[PDB]
């Protein structure tokens, strides 16, 4: 059973050829476009199982494949004989080397009339040796293949079961134990309507049963266990249990994570890998309980969030999502700030009303001290605007690397920052430069400590006390303790700010009780989320985008307090 | 001698209140703004000479600071008793912790009506502790300052005596070794039109004699010395010979470098330190030899190119000059590509007439491998550009980091690739986006090989062969195979480009002997740079940009083999 096994995983490109084989390959079944993950060929002339997991052409967001392969210990990568290699594959391959099994090339569409066999072998060494190994030799590889079912080889059998051969001589079966505790790290990911959450990956260690007590690692939680099955021909069919070494698949637990890991519950622990996936910040997605319940979209009652936010988790590679005590509330993680931001805007126009939490880092714990991540900035501003962006700077732990005047009365920047601390220049370098604040920058590795905090800002809010329209009234004499996002008409409620402050402190004020009036600001998703405290909620409908405190009434904010 | 010497450096801010000091602590000086690099204070109540480099506060470009405190143990930061620590001290200090030594704070106007010295005290700890340290403690510093020469300290002798403790008591003369070969390291550097190159620095080892041999380190160069000096009160005055720890200065040498080192020529080397201020790239600056030999501009004989290439060596910190055989040709290096055509776009336009070679990296060799420079790019591209751009890239060491899509239709895109092979993509992510080309990157560190050749181009170029106007004649007939730089009319030479050849090899024709014709191509300056293979130059004139390969003749184009 153990040494059976023949994990792998396909690659092909715009010459759609793949199964093809798999489809003619089909020699044993049930004996008595398009799919999948995956597919078994159990077979013999023993009867070992094939699984076969498709590595998509397709390149997702975050490195999809990092993880595919992760399962398997060898590749099938089919390439046309007239056409030879093409550029999809090099994004795939290239990754195939340094993480890293035997490869074996398969030479389609010889039964074509255009077709170059020697030429398309000759092409092949020179495209793939640029990708290292450093083997190759065999690299064998080298097979004929015709789906319609000559020269070069064999030739010509069954063009079938010698390939079959191909795959069992050179291919291993995975270095796994079949004893011991029970251990899994679950590399591919997808979901359904009703069934819940799904696992899918190989087996480390121990086997597993349906009803089994287990425990989920990276953080604490130890769910239960229903459900499981494993894959034969096109499909995925139920089973009672199964041992080690089997691209097999899982339900009913939590929620569960793309490298996340789940091992017994005694000797055990713990599951390691990141590899590069890992997230570095976190913010909460409750459902809005304000007063417009309801109101300017459709999508509210916390059941459909769940199911919007589980199906991102699919294909967003990048992405990570956890449940909470209050069942109204839930903790997203993904690669960044804007990798988030882009999940909330797609859902606003879906028509969706809830509400999101400040962007907290994830200070992963890397090797005795508590590692926080940091990012590569570039900004290029004009020249009058360099000493000022210096000392907002200098002041988020802004350490300068390589300034570079560029001639013109223009000059460039390169910051490194804390992400961190990184939170709330981009209103700043904005509102300094006065838009031309040429700004935007990209995740560089985990590093120590600021430490202390460090992005925090000073300035309380103006908050209300009762629902109505704003009015000259009122609007024109608040707005000189500091500024508005809102103007002369517009319907509040009470726990909304409608502008900013001028000292650190804040304030409740009424809104309803030579006007000309001054504008108010246009506080983006983005900015609204960068702007708010460790006690403030952002507030977002299909409509506009509004911000409240976690707490309504003054009295409500007087209350937090321990 | 040795145990005399205090070697610190000042820090002022917008409170201009320097020295100042100095200038009136010269209570010693010849007993019988502004300046400078540096000034003695060699006083007693030992004869202790006091070593004092001006730190600028103006931010220069690639840190020249690093290198200044590199020769210092302490340092000086001057503050207003009234008005407190400011943000253009921020970038120096910041850089003092590290490396890093004792420092001495001074609380200067006093004497002012509005002053706030508790206040200042306390108003530095909070912004000074944000720095680590991580003692102070003392820390001691913690003095008056009058300028016009009470309460707290002292008060108050002869407001100046007691400073001098300050500086002997806390701040150490620098562990050096007296005897043994000479050695030392060069931290600042300046310029003048007839003396030549100059040193300063400190001095790691041994001695100097003014007629004295030695060597160059980084490479292995070993010109002769000449002339010595040294410094006392605000000027540079000669001297026969000095040992150690004294910010002594010199000339007569090479060229030379900010971070090279010169010692004996017996017993010795060598000298490390970089510390992040190394060039990764090379390119050569040679004089104008075409058929157009001072014509369009002004500057031209090699005399005057050299004083403007050494010039920017005083204030430009991230860059390096090198002599060669051929006296009308200089290597320059610098911190990129970008750092580089800066300094030859600035000469254009003061009228000078000159070529340069294509550049090749900088692959400095960091242990056992010969590591190469790397850099991580940014690219916002239209989604229908990215299949292109993905397999532009993978050809030239293309490992993708993070692909983020960003719901518009729009997708980000951040690679990492090696300095050599992000030459040419410049023009290509800009030919195929079609101006929507979103592109710019920054420097990462240094990585391991490709290895072997990547950025190269495949195409040959259409050459010329004499002096004339380009004709419909010719031009209409020639652009069938590939495309050109120019069109009707513009006067060229043999041995010049005109244009593309749509094969790799190249082509000689003639241009002098229904058009209707094709405009040219607009190659700027940066384009003529990154397009030249390994045996091409790029005229660059006050008016416009030629290239050229570098023979001129088909024939003298075919002498090129060994
Ligand atoms: N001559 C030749 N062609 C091959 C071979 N293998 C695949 N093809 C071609 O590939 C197309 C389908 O792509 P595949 O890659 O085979 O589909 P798959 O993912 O299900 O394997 C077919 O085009 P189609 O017929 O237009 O599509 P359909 O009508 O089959 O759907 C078929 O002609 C081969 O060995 N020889
Ligand atoms: N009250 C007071 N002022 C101080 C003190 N130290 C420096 N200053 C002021 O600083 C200005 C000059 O800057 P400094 O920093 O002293 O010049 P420096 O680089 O040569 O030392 C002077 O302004 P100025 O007089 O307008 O310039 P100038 O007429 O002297 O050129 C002077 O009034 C101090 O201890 N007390």
């Amino acid at each position: 059973m153990i040494e059976k096994l023949r994990n792998i995983a396909i690659i092909a490109h715009v010459d759609h050829g793949k199964t093809t084989l798999v489809d003619k390959l089909l020699q044993q079944s049930g004996t008595f476009k398009e799919r999948g993950i995956t597919i078994l060929a159990k077979n013999t002339a023993n009867d070992y199982r094939i699984n076969i997991v498709d590595t998509p052409g397709h390149a997702d967001f975050g490195g999809e494949v990092e993880r595919v392969m992760s399962m398997v210990d060898s590749v099938l990568l089919v390439v046309d004989a007239f056409d030879g290699p093409m550029p999809q594959t090099r994004f795939v391959t290239k990754k195939a080397f340094a993480y890293g099994l035997k490869p074996i090339v398969v030479i389609n569409k010889v039964d074509r009339p255009g077709a170059r066999p020697d030429w398309v072998v000759d092409q092949v060494f020179d495209l793939f040796v640029n990708l290292d190994a450093t083997d190759e030799q065999l690299d064998f590889p080298i097979v004929y293949a015709s789906a319609l079912n000559g020269l070069d080889h064999e030739d010509m059998a069954e063009d079938m079961t010698p390939l079959y051969q191909a795959i069992v001589d050179h291919v291993p079966a995975p270095d796994v134990d079949l004893d011991g505790p029970f251990q899994m790290q679950i590399s591919q990911l997808d979901y359904n309507s009703y069934v819940g959450v799904i696992g899918i990956g190989r087996i480390k260690r121990g086997k597993v049963k349906p009803n089994q007590q287990v425990t989920i690692i990276d953080s604490e939680g130890k769910t239960r266990n229903a459900k499981v099955g494993k894959v034969l021909g096109h499909l995925g069919l139920e089973r009672i249990e199964t041992d080690l070494a089997e691209a097999g698949d899982i339900v009913a637990i939590t929620e569960l994570n793309i490298s996340d890991t789940v091992c017994d519950t005694q000797n055990v622990e713990a599951l390691p890998a990141l590899s590069v996936d890992e997230p570095t910040v976190s913010m909460f997605f409750c459902v809005n309980t304000s007063p417009f319940c309801g109101k300017e979209g459709k999508f509210v009652t916390s059941r459909q969030i769940l199911d919007r936010l589980n199906k991102e988790l699919v294909h967003n590679v990048a992405l990570r999502v956890e449940e909470t005590e209050d069942a109204d509330a839930f903790r997203v993680s993904g690669r960044g700030e804007l990798h988030l931001s882009v999940l909330i805007e797609n859902m606003r126009r879906e028509g969706f009303e809830l509400a999101v939490s400040r962007p907290k880092v994830i200070f992963r714990e890397i090797d005795g001290r508590k590692q926080e991540p940091y990012e590569n900035v570039t900004l290029d501003v004009e020249e009058q605007h360099q000493g000022s962006v210096m000392q907002a700077l200098g002041e988020r732990k802004g350490d300068l690397k390589n300034m570079n005047p560029d001639g013109k009365g223009r000059v460039r920047l390169d910051y490194v920052i804390p992400s961190r601390g990184l939170i709330g220049f981009r209103s700043e370098f904005m509102t300094m430069t006065s838009g031309t604040g040429l700004l935007y920058s990209t995740f560089s590795h985990y590093d120590d400590v600021r430490p202390g905090e460090v992005g925090q800002r000073q300035n309380g809010v103006l908050i209300s006390n009762g629902q109505g329209k704003a009015v000259a009234f009122a609007l024109f004499g608040l707005q000189d303790r500091g500024k508005l996002f809102l103007g002369h008409g517009a319907e509040v409620y009470e726990g909304q700010i409608i502008g900013i402050h001028s000292r650190s402190n804040d304030l409740t004020v009424n809104c309803l009780t030579a006007v000309v009036l001054v504008p108010p600001i246009r506080m983006t998703l983005e900015q609204a989320l960068e702007f708010i405290d460790d006690d403030e909620l952002v507030e977002v409908t299909p409509t506009s985008i509004r911000i409240r405190k976690r707490h309504l009434t003054e009295n409500d904010r007087r209350r937090a307090n321990r």
